[PDB]
């Protein structure tokens, strides 16, 4: 069947990864109690849009879920699937004679059938009548909540619907429980994006040179992502930060753009992933702006280092992500107090949700079409009340098939820092006379991306990591390196 | 003062520039006999944005009037300008405590107030409170209707402005009107943008080889401009349209996106402008994408670089901007009667808008914040119901201050020339014998960034144009990434 591809070296995507969705979500659906006979799952993508009142064209990205079902790269559609037989159709744009001199051809409905392998194509504005004609019992819309974003996925509409029976509460849990497992054909494009992305990683830590600004990386990564890789996009917004900037954790946007001068003695912390046809990568690497790591960076880089592999060696099916999130804590205070920034016993630090002050957010997240991916939290399973735990994206247990990021990290973040230290429970684990030397240092985070298996995991990332790895790739010998 | 800087050879730009800006507003308001006394201008900044429903943020750009004003880079912002005074007062947000361990430094009001050179700096949740203690007699807001998009301008609003009298009508063809006519600041800023996409063009036609993907070209120019430039955002999707897809006006977005292999034979026509600190550039260089022109691409490209010049030679005070739009169309028509794809009277041509089929497109635009500027069509400025003319986004007589676009081309558009063909009225004057060796071959626009002058105009861009100076460039054997 057809692929979508951008050609030189880039990945053939079969349209089947798309057939296979929907295959899988209509099977999941005839399972449910709720859903009748005659149902048509109905989904409405992504339009166009332009900066504020003007007419400068913002670039396209696909709405996450429809590109989940049908893989289309056009804004202004919709698709719909019987659930009963599976049946696919896609409404397109009928657009206007214009369009041919200002945005190219005017393809037909039947390229678009053969482009997107479905079982039939129409113009938008008869979706009303075409659904008519198929005498649906009742149709299936999108609505639920984002439990990352706190944001309502947008429900489908069109002129007519109001005279058709529509459910908007079955459809998106059952969706979502898709997206979390992922099949072979996504793990393919999965595999790539990490591809690229790690050897963009690779790049550019051997063009990186003290005197440079974070965004001159930023706009390396980028361009062996698009120009080698096919990725128009990235993932998410490219994290530079460079010295006490690597202690920001979503370091880079507009307010904080990455623009500061990499100094000699700085840590690195580059976060950066791009995107392949709206499959996502998220990669983490640190490293000494210098080329050599200081007893003071190997020593921190080393502790998150140890808790990255303890992860990766004990995941499996079964396991509780919440538990490895604890590993990880666990494992950053031993290595700190090995240190000598903490001292006392590490079971009183852990009961004083000391880790938390070092690592403030989640151990990691579900990866897919998007990088914060959905299905973290489905109905009755509950955050975590407690510091760091509290911000995982998922309490799941681990299954085969999910893809998830393992991203530990160790920081210096000032006032996590003096909010311990005036903390009775907290303050006499820290020496200060060890501790101000790290003031200002940043962090340190390590992120691979990996599939839950049957026996463990597979990991995707491929990226220099143990210091005499990532010194010889930052002196021009990227390719000397063994992953875990 | 301060200025805005992302280091290395980037242009540092005054927060004077905005302060400028809003002085120039006050004291068009002030001259305005329906503004009163006491008045206030209300502007609100962008939001951040995610994509769709998921916690994907989407990098903040700032509103166009609102950064024309103020400069702010910072989204979730309000700015008020009293219009008797020019006092300034920037509204930011109240962050909180864990803004620190996310996204950074909780700034204090007094480093956003140095930061920006405003008068006073409050926080967003104040904004009723503050503007009820300098009783106003009206707020003015933004409300009106870009003439390129149709969309409607935002109008700010904010918990308590139901207590105050509001007026959305006058404010925004004054502030348009100011965007119009550049400031010398303004226009160091756009002498930068085409230095580097300048620049950034010249790499491109350094590097295209045969066999390339479109986009890898559209990669290596927006690398080009962030990190020589500094410029985060292109002014619009680069189109970077080879072989046939030259025909296609806004190629390179999602539906067609630059995703064709460059072949011997092809002519590229590659239209890309950095954007920094939210001004535009907008050049487009056409060139053979094996660095050897054809007798017939020469032919085409030769009328455009004509026309270009001609119209540039023409430009001054007073003209009348639809007579260049008119005077591209005549000369792109003569040349290619010389080609021999036309014959007959070049007068009966024009009379039968056959240009339009050749340039559907309008001759240029004002440029500045937005690569399709404002001000294109104030109040008692008519839209010509013209083939080509209609799509002009301006009929405006130039005047001193006004940046333009200046991007003439001609294009083989099957659609065009099917209708052209079954016109009796057009049909005389195409040979199909020649024509139909035409087809398929794309286009050719050549596109400059020009500021009218006292006497004339001046050029910003700085590309090879002549059909030798091209070959040069492209023989050239500076940019090595990786
Ligand atoms: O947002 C998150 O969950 C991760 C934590 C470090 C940066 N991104
Ligand atoms: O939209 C416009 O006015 C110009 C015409 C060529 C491409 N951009
Ligand atoms: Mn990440
Ligand atoms: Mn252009
Ligand atoms: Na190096
Ligand atoms: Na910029
Ligand atoms: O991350
Ligand atoms: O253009």
């Amino acid at each position: 069947g057809p692929s979508f591809w951008l050609g030189n070296e880039t990945l053939k995507v079969p349209l089947a990864l798309f057939a296979l969705n929907r295959q899988r979500l209509c099977e999941r659906l005839r399972k449910n109690p709720a859903v009748q006979a005659g149902s048509i799952v109905v989904l409405q993508g992504g339009e166009e849009t332009q900066r504020y009142c003007t007419d400068t064209g913002v670039l396209f990205r696909q709405e996450s879920f429809f590109h989940w079902a049908f893989g289309v790269t056009e804004p202004g559609c919709y698709g719909v699937i019987d659930v009963d037989t599976g049946k696919s159709t896609l409404f397109v744009p009928r657009l206007p004679a214009s369009h041919a001199t200002w945005m190219g051809k005017i393809h037909s409905k039947e390229h678009f059938k053969e482009k997107y392998a479905v079982d039939d194509v129409q113009y938008v504005d008869e979706i009303a009548s075409v659904l008519t004609s198929q005498k649906p019992s009742v149709l299936l819309t999108l609505r639920g909540v984002n439990t990352d974003s706190g944001s309502v996925c947008r429900e489908a509409s069109f002129d007519g619907i109001s005279k058709f029976e529509v459910n908007n509460t079955i459809l998106h849990p059952e969706i979502v429980e898709c997206r979390v497992f992922k099949t072979d054909m996504e793990l393919e494009v999965l595999r790539y994006t990490n591809k690229i992305s790690s050897e963009a990683h690779r790049e550019v830590m051997k063009a990186v040179k003290v005197g440079m600004k974070e965004y001159e990386l930023e706009s390396l990564f980028e361009h062996y992502c698009y120009s080698r890789g096919g990725m128009r996009h990235s993932s998410y917004t490219c994290i530079c930060g460079s010295g006490e900037n690597s202690a920001v954790l979503h370091y880079g946007h507009a307010g904080a753009p990455n623009d500061r001068t990499i100094q000699n003695g700085d840590m690195c912390l580059f976060d950066m992933g791009g995107e392949y046809y709206c499959f996502a990568s998220d990669i983490t690497c640190s490293f000494p702006a210098n080329g050599k790591f200081t007893a003071d960076q190997k020593a921190v880089y080393e502790a998150v280092l140890r808790s990255s592999r303890a992860v990766m060696g004990a995941m499996k099916p079964g396991v509780w992500w919440p538990d490895m999130h604890r590993l990880a804590d666990r494992i950053h205070l031993e290595e700190l107090a090995h240190m000598g920034i903490l001292s006392g016993s590490v079971d009183a630090m852990v009961q004083a949700h000391l880790g938390a002050v070092f690592m403030p957010h989640g151990l990691g997240h579900f990866l897919g079409i998007d990088v914060h991916d959905v299905g973290g939290y489905p109905e009755g399973v509950e955050r975590i009340d407690e510091p760091g735990l509290r911000s995982l994206r998922t309490a799941r247990h681990l299954q085969p098939g999910m893809v998830l990021t393992v991203k530990p990290g160790i920081y210096f973040i000032d006032h996590l820092l003096d909010e311990a230290l005036a903390d009775p429970a907290r303050a006499s684990f820290l020496n200060r006379e060890v501790l101000q030397r790290f003031r200002g240092f940043g962090g340190v985070r390590i992120e691979e991306d990996v599939v839950v298996t049957d026996s463990g995991i597979e990991l995707l990332t491929c990226v220099p990591r143990t210091v005499e790895e990532i010194e010889a790739c930052m002196a021009g010998c990227d390719k000397a390196f063994t992953p875990f």
